């Protein structure tokens, strides 16, 4: 009928059968493909009539390239014209080849031919110079890639939960995601994940796992992989793999080893260079070479496809001294096109930060460069990466900085890049707003959200009535929850503390407002609602089910009781239930205490008002004033 | 990429997938092979050297290239033995430029011709590689594999999903449409960072699943199908006005007798003056032909001369058209017809094809996830072909309405040429409370008559003067003696807004007042509620006041000296000309006030004053005294 | 050799994983072998091929390689050549063309030849040409008589007047603007690129500031202004910038004084030619009825710095370019070309861009300006003043012509840059700072600029900042005493006017503890006109505990911010109601009074016992006494 030579790419998933039947019949189709190929060069060689046809085949000889069927033509052609042609008068046939293509007459063939040659030769070494010339122009428009003498260009500010200087830094060029390091004080390391516009999306600790100086990131079939330095129960280095996962990590079944018996002599870590499959490495020589190599440092450069099996170190350098430490300390390390770029140094203050250029294979120093920043208008060192652009191909030289004393610590990527990298790089994601781009209220992230804290980015933001139900966090019991609120998330603080504020949308009633700290990192730190009066001249009415005034706990929040309401009270004061209406006060007091006053809304009569205080300090009884009316 | 050569020891996800994947590197390694192969035999120009090909005869075996030297030798021998003695002339022309002496004239002439021949094919061949290169890297536009880039997102006052969209070359406004009940649409403008502009409601209009935007002598024309009074369908174009429309006089009927047969709507193309015709087939046509719509591509020059002529047609398979895929959006491009479907649900991905207009097959169809940051389930929401007006550079813009059920929020994607998105994204800066330098913005009205036609969110700053002739000004005009910040903050997605009101005092309290305002309609709007704040200042009464009653908004003290209690008509009778007082405001019923006046006593008793008043009647003073203690 | 195993074990075993991972390494090797055979046989094999396998076909020929060859030497043996005379037999065979056409003559066969080659040159030439004319016009293309001007960014200086004139410094990215004051003075501000406010200068008898000319000298920037001494007489001077105050004396340098003074003199400077562009009055004198009103002079910046008088190139501005309906608005220079803009605010007469040849004096274009568009919503026909600036790229050569402007009226007073550029300059300038924001980028908390502040209003920059309980110690206007300051602090600076006041907002970062909110205005000009912190009360149901070291209830005068006396600290107020020490709880309430005053409620905290509250006014009314008012227990 038909016979499809595909073979089954969607297998089943329980082996079966039908499983092992799929994977022979692929196994098969490819045994025979291969046979066929084998065949196919085999009778190509040997066999095949017309093989090729003679224009694929050069024809070379003494500074002459024709193909074999316009050769053959050439001489059948010389071969004809030699029977076939007519004798001519020589001299005078001679005499009119004399003359140019303009008719111009040369006194001989040989200075006709001369000048002809020498006009087209000249008219295209013209030609080609032109094109030369474009296309080096073209070339270094576009191409021009000079860490040694471009300036650097602010891309985007870097916005971790961590107060830590910045150890590195890796732009993702399929997701664009940012994975930075920070070292922590109980020797671990905290690697956070940003937009590419410094938005912080999540975390993981990697506990034990040292300082984080660098790790190197490389996808395995669409797969993200992390090659870390760490540490183990006895503190000894490892150098290890593993997969993302938010929360915490450490040294044991959750990473895997990478060649431990090489690498675990010493310090190791490591950056991946996509283009060439390269990962080099950053191993430390141990303190009794220190006095001997005069180099802190050293670099080997190793294959990644051999890294995943054999033992070779194809190229190695020892880094210089001062190059690590004591006015210059390594503060970053990246790698491109035989490379290795070195980032150094502490500063604080004086001294200047550089950037130094080696070339890998020779082990010289190609360029010293003082790197300065001058836009806000002092500075130090945090990380080197090399973006390589996933539809382009076009790179750049990332640079990494840590800006502020201590408290004021903010962090930002500069960047050094071919034509149009950085416009991309720095219009990503837009700088994060309070609203949409249109300047509209944000959408929320849940629907009938079961905790208001889970609304983690800073942003305006609108809760309709329905979506207030579930709330186990509201700063109002569900009795009250008869309308929609706006929701603004402010900033905080440095390591995860927000602000949020709830404002009741109300026009006939007055306009609740309510604000709170969270800690995005543990709700169990959640502050209490405080609430913030402003009235707008309304009345507010207790809900029917509640038949105790000792329920009305929040401070500052008035409450209007008709005559008729007070009868409903079993806690209203005994002799003055069903007479008037009243304002219910809340007032402050002490931890499992509060204070209510009821003031009378009396016209021709006297005033009267009842004050107690109630809870843990007991249910305090009533006490009455009241006034004396006057002109 | 490599072979998976360690497997999973395991029967697992894991293996399932690396098996499945090796299998899929296998078929692209057999199929690239199979084509090296192919190419080597059928089109590779210099598949061999002739040094590689034998020439084998009478058990003697040479090569091709030393057999061909051979021949030629012997020919140019062969002449030089049957050429008498020469002609000098023609024995000096055997010597090339470079001063090398051929045997013949012939072999002088052939080298010559071959060296300028192979030389200046050369130099074609890098002219035409570097053109390629250069065209490649600015022009490249293939929507069947170019990830989509977010542009901005579009902020309309309508909770509705988008039907479609449309980018103004010349203007930069965004047109987009939004089906509203009663048959009608709503086609609001926006700035393009999606800033709401203003609207047209289209009575009767129907959907409004696309219109035709059209520049005719700097006048712009919108193309739409619409319904009459009978709900029967009528092609029209109109143009741009706030407000709303209805089929009528101010609609001109566009060859009525050649579309309203059927539903009739269209897209305009200026790159070719195309006007891109989708309409419907009727019931009983559907299952004969096994398609919904069809489209014809017509010229707009045709259309503008009432002829009827179609360039092109073509039916669109049902399949694309269908309740697991139905339409979400149609555009057009060099000969190409794109189309967009998808469903709101269901985890059935949403897809863009393109369709060859000409021959009707179909170039492609890709999945279009947008699984990036800026979005970190999907509902497709039309297309449009971006033409820069500049540089005649395009992109492909693709709409999505995201959001798990409601509210909607909408963005523009795009596959463009070399800096169309970047273009496109920094038209307009997103929207900012302030200036690009942090400083407030401008208000739009000087002197308004109401605070509540400031409706875009922002820092402002109103002047004494400024705030003089407000109607919905917070305080009465006896009060009004200062600057005040604005704040105009978002509200919710349907038009309610939050406004600010806080007084530009560093010597008195900074008062503020804080309302929800309809920018839709005025009635709607909130009273403003005091938020009261203290500095330690105290209040003054305006002297143009003498009731005590006048002063109603709560929370808001103030103070009284001896002098000015006299002053006061409703004052206790026994209490005026003899103390300072405090002055409090306190809540009631709508309607209702209450009153406390305080005593500013030092060494005497101190005393308060409480009244209610209002709707329930003018209630009378009570006095409370205290005890002098130590 | 190794095959592929096709009968595979039925269980997934270790046999079966195995026979997979042996299939896939044989097919990655197999197809590699393959791979490396094809690239041997193309490049290295030799006898690749057999020549009967090589077909040649060429009209009624049908043939191979091998058997063509055969018969060409064929040919050879029975061809019958004859003795044909001198040369004819060459002749004859020179007129076969390298396609191997048998031309009739040799001049023909030269003729086809070379009309061959020339015509292939040709269009390899012309294709050339056109490939670089399409890539300079892409790329270089600079038309300000037709190209669409895109808005760059907005101007934010602290001063309320229409702007003069504007530079972008290339190397800093600061934009340097002058507005004229009332006076005969200039403000001269300092600009980020997105606008922001940096600082400023006060060019006292400066004039109206219509332009100055930025130069660069070693990596030194100089200002060339037109000034006016002490007796108002024109000064064309040079200094360097400094915030606050300069005027006509020792902190300004004279530029040729003798060839300048004669009258008003101002200046731009072109960085590519080393030109400084001279515009120049005529005075009354010089003028008959509807003379010109400006000239201008073309000089070299060098002749300036040695003293050289030497106009290279002078034009007079026609009248209707200087006139009550057109007056100048900007000035600028470029490539040979002067650009002149006018416009009057006023009458709803259209604004001009304009061209003029320097060399030749004639006008080269004339168009309309209308930058209304969708970023200024789209306020097109209130275009108030207007200046021009020729931004040159220090890092890509390329360049753009900047139009600014001045959308008002009066208080709604705005300033904006627009820009016609050569490819990718737009872009840049729109996106060297980003526009201003209240967090950094990622929307976090944007960071201090100043470690333990003395003063908080030194935080002059719009945003959200957060000070830790370190930070706010030695600080000399925090809205709490010292003895409070025991934790962190949001603090947010707001926008204000348009003068220089913002306000600043204060919250306690507290959780177990009421969020203390404080608000004030400040004068980032003058800190002595600062406003006093406002409390604004929020509660969340916490206690506030009196610091132990302070034992005066007169002490607490924030209105609005009760306290918790225990039974126990009651005892250590030596102001507290003398006979209401040590019995029971209270809560203490701060309340309005007049400035210098305070109003003070202790009410108790009982519980079965009968309320009682104290209610005391002190200050400069003097130290008033407690009052007590006592209720009544009831059911
Ligand atoms: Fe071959």
């Amino acid at each position: 009928g038909s016979m499809s030579n595909k073979l089954i790419t969607d297998l089943s998933r329980v082996f079966d059968y039908r499983y092992v039947d799929e994977n022979e019949y692929n196994f098969k189709l490819i045994s025979d493909m291969l046979t066929d190929f084998n065949f196919s060069l085999e009778y190509h060689r040997n066999k095949e009539v017309f093989a090729h046809d003679g224009e694929q085949i050069k024809y070379e000889h003494l500074n002459v390239t024709s193909n074999v069927s316009d050769f053959l033509t050439y001489l059948n052609g010389r071969f004809s014209n030699m029977v076939l042609g007519h004798n001519g008068d020589g001299i005078n046939e001679v005499k009119d080849a004399r003359v140019d293509n303009t008719g111009y007459g040369h006194k001989t063939l040989q200075d006709r031919l001369y000048h002809d040659y020498s006009t087209l030769d000249v008219f295209t070494k013209k030609v080609e110079k032109a094109v030369d010339e474009h296309y080096k122009e073209y070339r270094a428009t576009e191409y021009r890639f000079e860490p040694k003498e471009q300036e650097p260009e602010f891309i985007t500010d870097l916005s971790p939960y961590t107060n830590a200087v910045m150890q590195s830094f890796w732009v993702d060029p399929r997701t664009k995601i940012i994975y930075m390091t920070q070292a922590r004080p109980g020797n671990h390391y905290m690697l956070s994940r940003l937009k590419p516009n410094g938005q912080f999306i999540d975390r993981l600790l990697v506990k034990n796992g040292g300082h984080g100086t660098h790790n190197a990131y490389r996808y395995i079939d669409g797969e993200l992989w992390i090659y870390s330095a760490v540490l183990d129960s006895n503190k000894n280095n490892k150098f290890v793999r593993f997969q993302y996962r938010t929360g915490e990590i450490t040294y044991g079944n959750e990473m895997q080893d990478v060649m431990p018996n090489i690498f675990n002599d010493r310090y190791t870590s490591a950056i991946y260079n996509p283009v060439e499959n390269l990962m080099i490495f950053r191993r430390e020589y141990k303190p009794t070479e220190r006095q001997l190599k005069n180099s802190l440092n050293f670099v080997e450069v190793r294959s990644a496809d051999d890294i995943d099996k054999i033992d070779k170190v194809l190229y190695q350098m020892d880094i210089p001294m001062e190059y690590t430490s004591d006015t210059q300390p390594m503060q970053g390390i990246t790698y491109d096109a035989g490379i290795l770029y070195w980032y150094t140094g502490d500063s604080n203050t004086a001294n200047p930060n550089y950037l130094q250029g080696f070339d890998i294979k020779t082990k010289e120093l190609l360029f010293k460069r003082r790197i300065d920043i001058g836009g806000v208008n002092f500075q130090e060192a945090e990380g080197l990466d090399m973006y390589y652009d996933l539809e382009t191909g076009r790179k750049a030289l990332l640079i990494g900085v840590t800006i502020g004393p201590g408290n004021n610590r903010h962090h930002s990527i500069y960047s050094i890049g071919q034509r149009g990298v950085n416009q991309f790089l720095k219009n990503i994601a837009p700088q994060v707003s309070m609203t949409d781009s249109g300047g509209r209220v944000k959408p929320l992230p849940i629907q009938n959200p079961a905790y208001l804290s889970d609304i983690t980015e800073v942003g305006h933001y609108y809760i309709y009535t329905q979506d207030t139900q579930n709330a186990l966090d509201f700063p109002l019991p569900k009795a009250f929850r008869d309308a929609g609120w706006f929701l603004d998330v402010l900033p905080g603080h440095y390591n995860g503390a927000l602000r949020q504020v709830l404002t009741r949308n109300s026009t006939g009633r007055n306009m609740l407002k309510f604000e709170r700290v969270i800690d995005i990192f543990n709700k169990k730190n959640n502050g209490a609602w405080n609430f913030c009066p402003q009235n707008a001249g309304y009345w507010e009415h207790i809900p029917k089910s509640i038949t105790k005034l000792s329920d009305l706990k929040i401070v500052g929040l008035d409450f209007y009781i008709t005559t008729e309401e007070s009868n409903r009270f079993t806690d209203f004061p005994k002799d003055f239930k069903g007479i008037a209406g009243w304002i219910l006060e809340v007032k402050s007091n002490t931890p499992g205490n509060t204070t209510q006053v009821l003031r009378r809304n009396n016209f021709p009569s006297a005033h009267q008002f009842l004050v107690r205080n109630f809870g843990t300090g007991g249910v305090g009884k009533w006490s009455l004033f009241e006034g004396k009316v006057v002109e």
